[PDB]
RNA sequence: GGAGAGGUGCCCGAGUGGCUGAAGGGACACGAAAUCGUGUAGGGGGGCUUAAACCUCCCUCGCGGGUUCGAAUCCCGCCCUCUCCGC
């Protein structure tokens, strides 16, 4: 959600954002409807002022006028009722249009679609094996960690791990939580479902609604990320300035429909319906300086996690057309997956300024007493099992076993993962 | 699913089981409908030796479809040692550990959560009633308990597994969750998928259609998966806080064994001792409860619940539920094995909770609370938490 | 799936139709141990103004709608909380 007052006064700023982000939105029709709504409000307020007048002047009034004054206030009520209905319809349509308005991206973001995504940093590189390397699926098959029977049970885009790799998945999640905890972030375990209000607050609705699984015969939807829950926690609250910034490390199972992924990542751990993810969520004051600081921290935290996992990664600056309607800036972190001979996303670091805060009604009281919309940020801490794909391939041994990075030995109690069958 | 031939030979035994388990099922209408399917098969065999033949096959389909939906409701006879009656007839087998002694008025787990800021009650507005969200050390504690249960089970000879929380209809039918407990399961809209209330649904479905080798038996699985349940109660101390919620985490013990009462009794005992030893290591007072036939479920041969003591309520609360189902699930899920004589037989299935959060946290908080309001960590969990006492956040 | 009790400002809480955007107590801040005094919601129009400040009007007493001359108060739907039952 953008500032409506700012939208009226700098509309070309938002029209340029619409184009660069590929949003299908008629900004002029939006501005036309807004002017209708504002006019109709003025009318309603005119009737409501008379309503309140007449109501105040009925009690102490001469009986000879009493009848006429009550009948007059009754007609005022019937007209306000007619205006409220007209205003209710128009504001509904204006809401649907306003939920599509994108936030203008930061100038440094490449303008274009996915093609314009541009690498900015690279740490470590493709490993050089003195043996023919195996893909992660094959490694799991060799070590007996893969349960292919799960597709018969649960359908495509499902997975089930066996043996040490199952314990490895749960260790990776705790490894990420412990890391985030000792970086100042408050750990939280959260549910994986919420009502529509929460998806509207983050921006997942309406733009990404087909990516969400709904729970039938309920008003609930399965969340694809703990961001949905963490962002909705403080809706309608006016937080104190001294509480800021809020740094949350929320773990929750994730569910994703993966609509429109027909033909992409059909086999493996890369693109499944249900996974595990530890989320970084930051709520800070309405300051570019503070947002830039939190953004850098979220990136560094994710990078450090990958450094401890001993994985070669790269940062990618995401282009306007691949960035999302609400994003000021987005930087993806990609880890190299040899079997695909290319880097694959593992994290997505996003600054959204007040765009989510204006949807979820996230506000704080600054030191001077002014209530202002906060700025929100989020980034992956660690998500399984996609990360396991890189871990298996980058840490495979000659004999087909998989090493465990130094930082994970205390969690697993072994230096090399033991096979099952 | 019960054996058809067994049902024809001894119908009185399955009348007794319907009465003692209280199943809304007319067995005489099922038997009559079974005879009616047999008569239609006697007409077709006379046409096979010698349009009218296709009309008898279009009636057969309908009759068989009705018979199948009605066979899925036939209960398994319980073991004689099970009390007859409802929940009131549940009999305490034993109890281990005494109620805790406090030199101060104990707090309930919600109050302990409020005091230390381990609670996020704002989740009710985000996700609706009957939800929870943990903060600080209690959040870390929940994840520690799950890894602890998986490490324990893995050292006890069970194969650890991380599993999805959704499956197709066949898997719920295969365990018995469908059609009896359909209204306890959330469906995923615009899919043919349903959210599982227990990893039992996935573990039982894995080997559907396979003939397992005798040597591979017994199968011992410790599957972890988030759990989803449509009914988490309404309000009150029975559901308040961490006690009953729509989504939770559970580590599931699941055993598939050969078709012998000896093998099943051995497995049943193992599932108990595992949960008991988990509760022992968690330093929690618990008790075992034999479940009566009417509170047992249609497919259960024997069910023992394990309950843990909750001081604020001065009562025991169910934390584990240990079941033996003989081949009642195997006949639904098509779980078969080859015995040493080379004969294909339906296997026996068992399951029991290993550990489920966050309900177990309610007992942990109240039983291990200190005077100042902190909560100590049992020795078995210090390596997982890195501290002896849970520190507060807010 | 039911029964009863509720939801008011920073919190507890008074309000059986207008004297209530709101008493009293606590908390906090400021000013003049205890005491006294003052202060203590958000949103949106309009006037004036560069702006701010100031003046004025409208909406919100969990959310939305309805009744009425008039609603925090009465009705309806939804949401949440507590206690007892159902599963
Ligand atoms: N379908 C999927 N299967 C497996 N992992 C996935 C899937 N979708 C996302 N992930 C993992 O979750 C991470 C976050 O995904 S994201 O949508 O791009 N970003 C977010 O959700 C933000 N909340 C920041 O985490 C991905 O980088 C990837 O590691
Ligand atoms: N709605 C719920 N909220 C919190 N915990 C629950 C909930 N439902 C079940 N549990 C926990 O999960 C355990 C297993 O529940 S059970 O249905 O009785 N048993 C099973 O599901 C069997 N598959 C064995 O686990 C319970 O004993 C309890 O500890
Ligand atoms: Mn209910």
């Amino acid at each position: 959600m953008v500032d409506l007052k700012r939208l009226r006064q700098e509309p070309e700023v938002f029209h340029r954002a619409i184009r660069e982000k590929g949003v299908a939105l008629d900004l002029e029709a939006l501005l036309a409807l807004d002017r209708e709504v504002q006019e109709l409000k003025k009318r309603l307020q005119e009737v409501q002022t008379e309503r309140n007048q007449v109501a105040k002047r009925v009690p102490k009034a001469p009986p000879e006028e009493k009848e006429a004054l009550i009948a007059r206030g009754k007609a005022l009520g019937e007209e306000a009722k007619r205006l409220e209905e007209a205003l209710r319809e128009k504001e509904a349509r204006l809401e649907a249009l306003l939920l599509q308005v994108p936030l203008p991206p930061w100038p440094g973001a490449p303008v274009g679609g996915e093609e314009a995504n541009r690498e900015i940093k690279r740490v470590g590189g493709p490993p050089e094996f003195s043996f023919p390397p195996l893909d992660h699926v094959a490694l799991m098959e060799k070590n007996g960690w893969w349960e292919p029977r799960i597709s018969q049970v649960s359908g495509s885009r499902s997975y089930a791990l066996k043996g040490d790799l199952a314990l490895y998945e749960l260790a990776l999640l705790r490894f990420a939580m412990d890391f985030m905890a000792r970086r100042g972030f408050l750990p939280m375990t959260l549910p994986s479902y919420a009502r529509e209000k929460a998806f509207l607050g983050t921006g997942h609705f309406p733009a990404y609604r087909d990516q969400v699984w709904a729970i039938a015969e309920t008003d609930l939807y399965l969340t694809g990320t703990a961001e949905v829950v963490l962002n909705a926690l403080h809706s309608g609250e006016i937080l104190p300035y001294e509480a800021l910034p809020l740094r949350y490390a929320g773990y929750a199972p994730a569910f994703r429909s993966e609509a429109g992924s027909f033909g992409k990542d059909v086999r493996g751990l890369m693109r499944v319906h249900q996974f595990h993810k530890v989320e970084q969520y930051v709520l800070t004051e309405a300051s570019l300086e503070a947002s830039d600081r939190a953004f850098q921290e979220l990136l560094e935290n994710a990078e450090e996690i990958l450094r401890l996992l001993e994985l070669p990664y790269r940062l990618v600056e995401v282009a306007t057309g691949d960035m999302g309607p609400g994003k000021w800036r987005q930087v993806d972190i990609e880890v190299y997956l040899p079997s695909e001979g290319r880097y694959r996303e593992t994290h997505s670091c996003s600054a959204l300024l007040d765009w989510q805060a204006r949807r979820a009604n996230l506000r704080y009281r600054d030191p001077e007493g002014r209530v202002r919309y906060a700025y929100t940020l989020n980034n992956t801490a660690l998500a399984t099992p996609r990360i396991l794909a890189m871990l298996l391939e980058n840490h495979q041994l000659q004999d087909g076993r998989v090493r465990v990075p130094q930082a994970l030995i205390p969690y697993m109690g072994k230096e090399v993962l033991e096979p099952c069958g």
